[PDB]
């Protein structure tokens, strides 16, 4: 469905953000024998850009960048996974 939405800005247009999938940061473990050791899982998920109403903004997604997508996935990932 729809987990969480936030205010933020794309290419510094206002707009929504709706994770509709997240993957729980899950911690590698890394003390102890490296029999038992494995790594981190998660911390990823799914997210669109929409408008104030929460309906699809095509015309924002199109103004996306690599750059612009690894900012808001960091956003994502600190609200997801937040207090």
């Amino acid at each position: 469905a729809m987990l969480a939405e936030f205010e933020d800005r794309v290419a510094g247009i206002p707009c929504l953000i709706v994770v509709t999938y997240w993957e729980p940061y899950v911690p590698a473990k890394v003390s102890g024998p490296p029999e038992y050791c494995y790594p981190a899982e998660g911390g990823c998920g799914e997210w669109e850009v929409r408008d104030r109403r929460g309906r699809p903004a095509p015309w924002l997604e199109r103004k996306l960048t690599e750059a612009e997508r690894e900012r808001i996935d960091q956003a994502v990932f600190d609200r997801m996974e937040g207090r």
